[PDB]
DNA sequence: GAATCATAAC
């Protein structure tokens, strides 16, 4: 098939789509997430094209503090009244091309969370924070990412809120629910 | 049987 037309390419058609942009400005672009893993699942993107994490550099700080900052006004303006929690992060190892921002609340209620991997690449280090990775960026000039990634994505499942450890994806979602 | 697992998409 085309370049053009690949799935990992499917960011840089949807954040030209008015339908799916909640927030433009002069750098970046925030869009609805469409396969959300929570009840509010954003991604903020620059206008400008950076494949992934591995392409930025210094340069490029001053924009994904802006695309944080973004980020903290759609929760607020969208979310505001809402008494949920929000992390705001990276993929350690990205599946989609173009750099893109996760912002999402931490119900996790969503019938997008399938597996383990979806479970996983939320809330292990496979999440890097956009603090972090903004900091990284700032000291050492670039995004470095461990070993290992991708074994995280088969932890066993263990909530977020308290810790417990579930034996499957349905009890998991059972689970959740006290925590809302 | 329900759910997970790895694999495949030409
Ligand atoms: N066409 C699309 N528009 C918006 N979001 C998408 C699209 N395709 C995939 N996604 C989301 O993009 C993210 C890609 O994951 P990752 O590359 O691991 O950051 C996931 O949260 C997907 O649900
Ligand atoms: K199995
Ligand atoms: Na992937
Ligand atoms: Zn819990």
């Amino acid at each position: 098939g085309s370049h053009m037309g690949h799935w990992s390419q499917g960011l840089k058609i949807s954040m030209q789509d008015p339908k799916m942009q909640v927030y433009k400005d002069e750098q970046v672009v925030v869009i609805k997430d469409k396969y959300p893993q929570a009840r509010y699942h954003w991604l903020v993107l620059p206008w400008t094209s950076i494949s992934s994490l591995k392409a930025v550099a210094r340069e490029h700080l001053e924009l994904l503090k802006h695309m944080h900052t973004v980020g903290e006004k759609v929760i607020v303006d969208f979310a505001g009244s809402s008494k949920l929690r929000f992390r705001l992060g990276y993929h350690a190892i990205p599946s989609m091309s173009h750099v893109h921002l996760h912002v999402i609340s931490q119900d996790f209620d969503s019938p997008c969370l399938k597996n383990k991997k979806h479970w996983n690449s939320f809330n292990t280090e496979y999440f890097l924070e956009s603090q972090a990775v903004i900091e990284m960026v700032q000291e050492a000039g670039r995004v470095t990412v461990r070993d290992g990634m991708p074994e995280l994505l088969k932890l066993p499942l263990r909530c977020h809120e308290c810790q417990q450890l579930l034996p499957s994806i349905p009890q998991l979602k059972e689970h959740l629910r006290k925590h809302w």
